[PDB]
């Protein structure tokens, strides 16, 4: 028997619609405004330092720890 | 025998040194300067619309695809 009835969970990650935001521009720079709410989950501030990795093509922001 | 003297890859999210950055304050809200050449990587131009997505306390960048 095969249970190929039985899927588990959606992955479609264009198609999970989290946060949809937009690029703007500050000055001259690409820009990007930033949910205060996930500055306090995170536990960041500003003037704070954040690390953006580049993985498989996925940006992955990553805070930079101070504790 | 176990290969304990065998460590593949050091799985460090703080220690792998990406891309430092810094959250500064447009207006009254935090933005970041996002690099013009992750921008052409990931295909993504001014007044473009990302999606932010929250995953296991990782903040995970997803363009808004559209081919």
């Amino acid at each position: 028997n095969h249970k190929v009835h039985h899927h588990h969970h959606h992955m479609s990650d264009d198609d999970d619609k989290g946060i949809h935001s937009s690029v703007k521009r500050w000055g001259n720079s690409p820009a990007v405004r930033i949910p205060a709410t996930l500055m306090q989950a995170l536990n960041l501030n500003i003037d704070d330092e954040v690390k953006i990795d580049l993985v498989d093509g996925k940006l992955i922001i990553e805070p930079v720890r101070k504790e």
